[PDB]
């Protein structure tokens, strides 16, 4: 359900940068654990990205 | 007492914003070490909202 999230930012047309720098949180969060806190933090700042 | 604070989310009428955020950090809490001060804000936060 953030793998769904994956082609879920360019169903509009995501711009370069920004899915360039969402994969670089992505590769932030791939390796936070889910009992880490920030986990939902970055699922947050991945639905601003929305 | 984690399932009692379980039932008394759904005993009080607490509403729908507020649910799934404290059904995920309650999921949260029960791996997490129970006496760590983040735990102990955890508890806190899940005595205020119940």
């Amino acid at each position: 359900e953030i793998e769904e999230l994956r082609e879920r930012i360019e169903k509009k047309g995501m711009p370069e940068p920004v899915k360039e720098k969402a994969l670089k949180e992505l590769k932030r969060l791939e390796r936070m654990q889910p009992g880490s806190p920030e986990a939902t933090v970055s699922r947050t700042y991945l639905d601003w990205l929305l």
